[PDB]
DNA sequence: AGGGCGCCTATAAAAGGGGGTGGGGGCGCGTTCGTCCTCAGTCGCGATCGAACACTCGAGCCGAGCAGACGTGCCTACGG
């Protein structure tokens, strides 16, 4: 977060250039907001914690449904 | 209308002031730069609150022991 805020607005514009940022966050440039959507660029916990509980539960679940109603021949 | 005369051209020199023109210097103004102030954001430190663990008390459950009661076997006493 130091580094980030080191950046010195010119060259945090140009790496949420590089990253492919849409221009609209580009182009507002408040320094603060720009430096907290390349954290998050740079970044891509709570929520995420719970979706992949079900994202793994989904899985096999749909890979259960899969196999025990197949009627091929092993 | 035309000859003679006045004036222009050229040459030297001075004297002094006045006027004209070009260049430089001085003055005043505006612009630019630097510094300071203010706001926002971040990090560090201290205090307070919540959670987790450990200790203590009590209650319940299980096991063991003893006592009571009846069967059965043996011995004695009583009755025929």
């Amino acid at each position: 977060d130091a580094d980030l805020r080191r950046l010195s607005l010119k060259n945090a514009k140009q790496l949420l250039r590089k990253f492919g940022v849409p221009e609209e966050e580009i182009k507002k440039l408040s320094r603060w907001e720009v430096i907290d959507v390349v954290r998050t660029m740079s970044t891509e916990s709570v929520a995420e914690h719970q979706e992949r509980y079900k994202e793994e539960c989904q899985r096999i679940f749909d890979l259960q449904n899969k196999v025990l109603s197949s009627t091929e021949v092993l």
